[PDB]
């Protein structure tokens, strides 16, 4: 078999299509090609496009520019929106690169961005899936929005009652998704647009397995109300990551292999991920306070050198307790190794994973996204995290309350527990994506819902 994954601009959307990708090669022997819409400006992945042209195993990349799309964009339009203008306007390009197809692929593949490529799916009449790469529950929240739209008046944020998607957990107002922020924001009508455009494909993939969110997923599929809105199968396929370079001369590994096992705080922001100067400088005191050992990679603020935004003599004084890295360091790498003990996390879902998969707790600080709605999940449900009392995008989360969070999950006996609770986590998702588990099995429907097409 053939099958093309499409994958929207950023590396952030990029890789998570490329590890699909490599997954469905390695395990299914089934022939893959991803079609990497690239921004045809920045181009800070397209060098990563020459990294990759040189392994080529399957593993097929092409590239399709975009345009500029300075013209249809504001300093005010939201990230949300650019994506979808991206792709909307490179719907073309997109339909002459499958035309001029060498073998035609027998099945498209859309991100959660690239679902407005589901006419040329239809012309060439071809077999149509989305991947949805983070929680089933935001899945829910997305496809149901069309509905809370009519019920809800005013603005979501507001509301005193938590908001009752049919089968899932109750979300409360303040943890929404960013489009529900402001409705009378281009985003949320792209919002509401997208949850309507999932129910059109074929199938629907989520990096999330049963075990992890076993209701939402039997909401998915048999709640009344939610499948007259839905009608088509769903395939929780996860947990799925970047695979580890077992890595030798990089100092960050060297210096976290002096240290014991698990007492280290790995703290990250995921890629593009910036605090405030006040919020970045209370957590550099916190994580001095904590004298706990750390690593955080560090970016500057938001509102040159990592100093001019660091208490004065901080490096010279967390000198051998912490190790300060500028903008990015290798996640993975770290999350795997025996010293780390801890992440706090913005609650991105490729970040998470990689830290569930490696039984690594979490301090979660959600910023964009559904990384609150993830949060939530974490903390609440899943109880594999902590997170401050108040939600750091509405108020300053200062030293002290930080010192604490660290100090709670690094020494304290709840954060052993909650360590724990991540180790059953990480031996749950290993049973799934192993022969017989529940995410393999849903590749094995997904290739049987493919082949069924093709005869
Ligand atoms: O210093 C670094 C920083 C990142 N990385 C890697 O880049 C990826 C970042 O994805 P992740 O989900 O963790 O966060 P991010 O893309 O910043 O945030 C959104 O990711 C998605 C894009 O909107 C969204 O689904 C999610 O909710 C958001 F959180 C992930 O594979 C990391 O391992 C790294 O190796 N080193
Ligand atoms: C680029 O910012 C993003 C915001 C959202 C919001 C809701 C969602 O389900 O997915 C997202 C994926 C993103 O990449």
């Amino acid at each position: 078999l053939h099958v093309a994954i499409v994958s929207s601009p950023g590396m952030g959307h990029l890789i998570p299509v490329l590890v699909l990708g490599n997954r469905l090669a390695t395990h299914h022997n089934i022939k893959i090609t991803i079609l990497a819409i690239t921004t045809t400006s920045s181009s800070a992945e397209t060098e990563f496009l020459k990294k990759t042209t040189l392994t080529n195993e399957t593993i097929e990349i092409i590239p399709v520019p975009s345009v500029d799309i300075s013209h249809l964009i504001n300093s005010s339009t939201k990230i949300f929106t650019q994506l979808r203008l991206l792709v909307r306007e490179a719907l073309p390009k997109i339909h002459s690169t499958i035309a001029s197809m060498t073998h035609r692929p027998d099945a498209l593949i859309v991100d959660i961005f690239c679902t407005q490529i589901l006419p040329i799916a239809e012309e060439f009449n071809i077999s149509k899936y989305t991947y949805h790469p983070t929680t089933a529950w935001t899945l829910a929240l997305a496809i149901y929005c069309q509905v809370f739209d009519k019920e809800i008046e005013g603005e979501y944020v507001e509301l005193k009652e938590p908001l009752k998607i049919p089968g899932c957990k109750a979300l409360r107002p303040d943890d929404v998704v960013d489009p529900l922020l402001d409705r009378s924001d281009q985003q949320y009508e792209e919002y509401v647009k997208l949850g309507k455009e999932y129910t059109d494909f074929d199938g629907i993939l989520i990096n999330t397995w049963e075990d992890l969110e076993p209701e939402t997923i039997n909401a998915l599929r048999y709640n009344e109300k939610l499948r007259l809105l839905l009608k088509v199968p769903v395939f929780p396929i996860g947990p799925l990551r970047r695979k580890v370079e077992t890595t030798l001369n990089d100092e960050v590994i060297q210096w976290l292999d002096k240290q014991n096992n698990e007492s280290v705080l790995f703290v990250s922001f995921g890629s593009g991920g910036t605090l405030s100067t006040k919020q970045m400088t209370e957590l550099a005191w916190g994580l001095e306070l904590s004298q706990q050992k750390f690593v955080w990679v560090v970016r500057p603020p938001s509102d040159r050198d990592m100093s001019e935004y660091l208490p004065e003599g901080f490096l010279t004084r967390t000198k051998d307790m912490g190790l300060v890295v500028p903008m990015w360091a290798n996640q993975v790498e770290i999350l795997s190794h025996s010293s780390v003990g801890g992440f706090l996390t913005h609650c991105g879902w490729n970040s998470t994973v990689e830290s569930l998969t490696n039984g690594v707790p979490m301090i979660a600080w959600p910023l964009h996204a559904e990384q609150k709605m993830n949060a939530a999940m974490l903390t609440e449900e899943l109880g594999v995290a902590i997170r401050p009392a108040v939600l750091p995008t509405k108020k300053l989360v200062k030293r002290e309350e930080i010192q604490g969070m660290v100090r709670i999950l690094m020494q304290t006996k709840e954060g052993k527990r909650i360590k724990e609770k991540a180790k059953k986590l990480k031996k749950s998702a290993e049973n799934a994506l192993s022969d017989g588990g529940s995410s393999y099995n849903s590749i094995c429907e997904l290739v049987k819902d493919i082949r069924s097409r093709e005869l």
